[PDB]
């Protein structure tokens, strides 16, 4: 198994494109993207993304992007959780998420 | 970073005022909800929501179990979390960032 | 509350079908699916969360669709803790003391 930081963003869906391309900007090898209900009926319609980031710093620089751009003026969370991918072609590259020394 | 709990409840969809109506009782300061599937594949709901303690998740998860999962089928998990952003979560005062 | 592991596979929608007999196989108690996107245009995609009591469960479920669908379908598979905490299914009978 590979370690990961696994990159939460929850904000408003005006902002999909634009985070979309921070994400893609970061080096980061792809995301996964969904559409949410939140209250932060006062339910509003949100996007959460998910990053598997392989370090921390590319998780921060994501965040700190992100936030510094819109979250003066757009709703918005960030949170950070541990994880390990056990497969994936392209974030464990062609050897693999356990490879031997 | 500021240290949360991630509070997960997946339920059945008929139950999402009622749930909604409980978190929003708690003093969590928001929450997020899905449209999901479980195994039947029947549609359903998940809620997520990022608490500053571990007391006020439990206080959320033992409200809503007692009085609805003996019912209905729920069930709730916690994960550990950390803050980096977060108006309403955080406060003005931002997350701690050199922490 | 009771110890849990966490199993999360994201890939092609196609695949739902075929992913949730693996799961339903495994000894797993049941799972979440969703629909999502990924990066493509964002072109649409499915995950799955799985909580096992044992990790080898969890790995049994992502060794069996890697093997089987991974050298031909896009795919990401990874594993977070978890604690369950209310789940007559996932603790039994007792709760989740």
């Amino acid at each position: 198994a590979k370690p990961a930081n696994k990159l939460v963003i929850v904000t408003e869906k005006i902002l999909l494109k634009k985070i979309a391309k921070i994400i893609d900007e970061s080096g980061a090898k792809g995301y996964t993207v969904m559409n949410t209900g939140g209250k932060g009926s006062d339910i509003e319609a949100n996007i959460k993304f998910e990053i598997l980031t392989e370090t921390r710093e590319m998780a921060e620089e994501i965040a700190d992007r992100v936030a510094v751009k819109y979250f003066n003026d757009y709703a918005g969370i960030i949170y950070i959780c541990s994880a390990e991918v056990l497969y994936g072609h392209t974030f464990c590259g062609p050897e693999g998420c356990s490879a031997w020394s």
